[PDB]
């Protein structure tokens, strides 16, 4: 049976770290029900290290997450006249904790999991999980060093 | 080989009938490059009839011509209590011209291609072809009917 922690399009808070320069919240909130998707494309402008963090999540009873991302990767290809600092990845992290951290964030204080890799729009679907896990709570965290991504779905569940 | 007519995710003007509680344009324009999305969810208020419109297209020597959509949907199973007027499916549409009709559009003009069907965010890409195209240009259009769709790539072409 998985358990939903997590499930960003179904409804966050989330930070940015730069706020604005970085990943942006894109929206639509003009019709019954939101569409919501965080995307960054700095592909030009070098030594990127924008982060996007989730909500704190409540642990429970997991001890292994699986997180499952949905999202679009531009090919660094398609700008013209050459993106020289242009990546197709970006990388996934996490950090646990037994209280809310609110607005504070520190990327020296989260763990990688992986590189997510999509292997002129592609589309993508990747998943990993990490454990054990045995603090009150965790965050994610995607940290972009310089692709044209946009986050379609971010769910976490655990197997019970 | 392919010779891309339209390629939307790599830069429009598109017109919305309703504009605003219609189709959306979502965008990210705090970075290097934009992101552009248009997304529509109003799966809550019953006869939805929402219009995407995409600039004029030169049709040069294009006879058949192929057109690529890359979307998400989200299931209508997903919004909690029901919702009963929601659809999974959206409509194709196009309509040749030998001049540019400028904002000037009326559904009843426009020649249904397809259905599109996806077969909770559920990534697709789905091709369709028409032919034989014989006019100076054509428009495509995407009629929404209630369902919760964001558009992340259309990229028309033909074979030469």
């Amino acid at each position: 049976k998985e358990v939903v922690l997590l499930d960003f399009a179904a409804a966050l808070g989330w930070l940015t770290h730069p706020y604005g320069k970085g990943w942006d919240l894109m929206q639509n909130i003009m019709n019954d029900m939101p569409i919501y998707m965080y995307s960054v494309c700095n592909v030009m402008s070098g030594d990127q290290d924008n982060w996007l963090r989730t909500n704190w999540v409540y642990r429970g009873e997991a001890e292994r997450i699986f997180i499952e991302l949905k999202f679009t990767v531009r090919d660094c290809n398609s700008f013209p006249g050459g993106a020289s600092s242009c990546k197709e990845t970006f990388n996934l992290y996490y950090a646990e904790s037994d209280l809310d951290y609110g607005t504070n964030f520190q990327k020296r204080l989260f763990t990688k999991i992986d590189t997510i890799a999509p292997d002129h729009v592609k589309l993508n679907v990747e998943e990993r999980s990490v454990g054990p896990l045995t603090r009150k709570g965790f965050y994610l965290a995607f940290q972009d060093i310089g692709a044209c991504v946009a986050l379609l779905s971010v769910r976490v569940y655990y197997k019970k």
